[PDB]
DNA sequence: GACATGAGTGCC
DNA sequence: GGCAATCATGTC
DNA sequence: GACATGAGTGCC
DNA sequence: GGCAATCATGTC
């Protein structure tokens, strides 16, 4: 129905693949040719379906009737999720060899900063697959089911999770601390204390984010990267990243990563997805 | 040349007139058949042209090339400015009598919360046409002029204002306290403390806003109304509103306005634009 | 055994009466010729007896064996409770007529500032008689009994009250907020945040005290007066004072009392103890 | 004139030696048989003279005419300075072997926490003799000369040091952060933030102190020991202490020191004044 | 991974 | 020796 | 209009 | 009494 453009190349299989690994049952549905999920903009709700068109370098977006009133916001959330803004020539030109194997690579965003904030926290310690499980369990117990599309459920809203009983969330498979970290976030979301869009000083904002309980530096970075689509953040505390920089302390990795400014976020994605990558034999 | 929907009726004449009066020279061009303004989204920028199609309840948005990479957000920004989501048959069904004269009334949003915040501040105590002229100076001094369209210039950014010399701001025609309010506001925008989108608890967010130097309740209320497009806020401290409710205290005005919950903002605009309106003998 | 002197005149009759009215059962005992109470200084506990000898205008102080190791402090405490440093000639000479009906008048101090802090809060609203009874129940429930004097019980320490159950204190016949105020006051004392001795800037010190939940301007003033024996503070919010200055508002009473600087605390006691008194209608 | 008791044994030779090496010229005088210093309690000033009587197990105190109105507090001040409360049988029964060589060891206190605070900071990273001269300058540059004893000057008051040129102090012989440490300490003293008497939670109180500029864990430890006469603190970060535990780290020392609870303050003193001391090689 | 403890360094 | 910036431990 | 004072009122 | 909400009032 609605259509947006993007600049080639765009590695849709890599992206869909990435979203598929982390998809949340009842919330999203990922296939090799499309992506679809529940979505709530204020009191408006429905199902969004994104269908890429390679030959045309266009993305077709359909919205169920309930979302039509806020169509444009839905589109903007979709464009942030898929990084339609990216100019591969600029980024690939800057990274050189690091991104030559997958020039279509994009930064997987999100459709809602609050949701991404919840996703990032439950992503702590556990595995990608396991986090998706847990999130799926939190969506289950706290999300609203779409009247018009029963199969789908909306990601839990801030007001709902802010009222949740720490004990209940704990019961789902997380320490009490983690559950408290979630409740605190929902409240910050309600008060306007959790930046919902990228802030002017990502560094300062991430720092402030770290005063939140349950949110350490890994969570704040990963959150800025996904929740804000911050393009210049590396994840030196990341598990897989420690594996890509054998025997290197976080500050070492951070300093090494500096050579990729101002597209560090993109370099991170490349390192993550380069099987045998290893620092330069220098 | 994208297109967005709107439900009828929609009083474009009234909407353009509202924006026209507050149009900031070099930023916005307001004619009776179209709206156009410079627009900056991150590093992306250009000019936006909005053309209403009464013919079939549609809004045609044109984007210059420099904004195409972020077309989606641009459209979202416009939908918030023109209140495209509004279902007038629902609002007027609630306001009844009060909105029967101008059923096509809409809430004039903004295209950026920070900009709107700056406008709210520079709108304090002075006349409408005055705030406009004054704001245009600020835009002229701290704005980034477009290369694609030289005639236009982008609204100041938070980093540019956060770094402004207070006195230099004062010299433009405002007290120092106001020049300082702007600077604080920009900082808050820089570190993610100024909610850029409507928060879950508008009351709470407004309370917090009032702790900002230069921001009192009238400014908070007004900011929430236009900056977040909050639909249920009234301005009992407004100059004109006080005239509409002869000899009533803010609390009394607010008690009275409760009859229009949950659409107090619409009620507010109708009362603002209804010369000679007076309260019932309730 | 121990002896401390004073400068005449001293209205022991009044001093003992005042104290007798506010005496806490099991804690203090007030006769017409002597005063006595339980007393703890660190881990040193015992009973103190003070017998004033008008004839030789000296104060007889006897100490149970348990306090002998910290005798001097016990002495300094009795001297603050009885204001033996007072030079009646300097005060009665700076007050004129106000201090004539009883020039022996002394500022009734306290034996421990935390204790006085508790007494100040429990003294809120209720009569002097009820405050006493209420304070008696707090002592009985959290107090420390002296192994050598089972009739006597030590006033609750911060360690016990800081750990107290809000509902337990409430059950003694006080609002939940008052109980919460006590618990907080205790924590401050544990943390070292409650001035246990008169601070250089009583004004600033009191202002800070008012940020304590449950402590308003009245409690702070009365606390400064009794707990720090600050000699220049008035109680313009005091109920009885309000009646001594009919028609006047807090600040007017406060503007009037400035005439008695820097001995406003004494003036307060005098105006307090003169049923007739009334201001001079300027 | 006034007499205070103490329990044997009491190493007066050592005590006076400790105070003599830290004696501030113009403030205090120390001799083989007595101690004497300026003393200010409110607007009352004068000279205090302490003379020990070994025959009677007593300390004789003499006050100059200007301190008589507050004699008892003066006495209490001397008692805290000379640790008259100490029961050597208890401390030695606990320290065992460690204090067997000088069972008359006492904890040298102070006559005022603020002063002690100032001395703690002025003694940072310098020799006892230098801190003495340095403090001496500070005393003369901001003190209160006694009219009845011209060569004696009262230690600077918090108000006087609060309102002091941060450069003038530097001039006397200290860094910039050094003088700012004083000025801050003074303000804290003016508003009642610096505990003047031992708090119920020494650990927590010290933690807060470390948030004071210029006041680190060492000063906070040494301040608790001398200014509050806390009896169970230790100084693992002390230069001399480190050498008494060759190699060991602040945490290891700290842990070995626990064997002396609840009298670590005493253990410390014995270790400071026992040269060839070294822990059990075990 | 978040978080408090503790321990290098290393500079005014 | 106050004080900012890392690492390495060790529960939750 | 923001923003300190200061009062009233009403409900803990 | 504490305290939040509310209503002038004077200043910038």
């Amino acid at each position: 129905m609605y259509t947006l453009n993007w600049q080639p190349p765009y590695d849709w299989s890599w992206m869909l693949g990435f979203l598929a690994a982390r998809a949340v049952s009842s919330v999203e549905t990922v296939a090799d040719s499309y992506y679809a999920r529940s979505l709530a903009v204020g009191e408006y709700r429905g199902v969004v379906t994104a269908i890429p068109d390679i030959a045309r370098h266009t993305l077709h977006i359909n919205l169920s009737a309930g979302l039509e009133p806020v169509a444009a916001e839905c589109l903007a959330k979709m464009s942030r999720l898929f990084d339609l803004q990216c100019n591969p020539q600029i980024v690939n030109g800057a990274l050189g060899r690091l991104g030559a194997a997958r020039p279509g690579l994009r930064l997987p965003g999100c459709v809602d900063a609050f949701e991404q904030g919840v996703r990032a926290i439950l992503g702590q310690l556990v595995s990608v697959a396991m986090a998706a499980k847990l999130t799926a369990r939190v969506a289950q117990l706290y999300g609203e089911r779409l009247d018009d599309f029963p199969e789908y459920i909306c990601f839990p809203t801030p007001q709902r999770l802010a009222a949740a009983d720490p004990q209940a969330l704990k019961a789902l498979g997380m320490p009490l601390k983690r559950a408290e970290a979630l409740i605190h976030l929902a409240n910050a979301a309600l008060e306007g204390t959790l930046p919902m869009t990228i802030p002017g000083d990502v560094e300062q904002a991430m720092k402030t984010l770290q005063t939140f309980p349950g949110i350490g530096r890994w969570t704040a970075n990963y959150f800025a990267l996904r929740g804000w689509q911050a393009k210049d953040v590396f994840l030196p505390d990341d598990y897989l990243i420690k594996q890509r920089f054998p025997g290197m302390t976080p500050a070492q990795i951070r300093r090494y990563a500096e050579r990729w400014k101002p597209w560090r976020s993109y370099a991170l994605l490349h390192i993550w997805y380069t099987e045998g990558w290893q620092p330069d034999e220098a």
